[PDB]
């Protein structure tokens, strides 16, 4: 499905911070909260892919892009951050702040 791929692409391309999530997922909530803690909401988009008729196709494409089909899936300026654990590693080790500094976001 070219349509699903184009739709995922547009979310990733038109939002500097793009997070694919689902309903009631604690690691989604945690990752989104960490990012909003950097005052990123203005350049953030969160897409709930569970409330979507094509959830499986979206997940398969996110796996083609990142190696995993699980949510949350996190992109920053089209670069793959990964999941919440990856975000936590980047945050604790200073990489997340460096990332955001280079984008003018902090
Ligand atoms: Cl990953
Ligand atoms: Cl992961
Ligand atoms: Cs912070
Ligand atoms: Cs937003």
């Amino acid at each position: 499905s070219e349509a699903v791929k184009k739709w995922v692409n547009k979310i990733i391309e038109e939002n500097i911070i793009a997070v694919f999530a689902k309903t009631e997922c604690p690691y989604c909530i945690k990752a989104i909260s960490i990012l909003k803690g950097y005052n990123l909401n203005s350049h953030m988009h969160v897409e709930n892919i569970e409330k979507n008729p094509d959830m499986a196709n979206i997940q398969a494409y996110l796996k083609e892009l990142t190696g995993k089909s699980s949510v949350p899936r996190i992109f920053i300026n089209k670069d793959v951050v990964g999941g919440c654990d990856d975000l936590v590693k980047e945050n604790d080790e200073g990489k997340l702040k460096e990332r955001l500094q280079k984008l003018g976001l902090v």
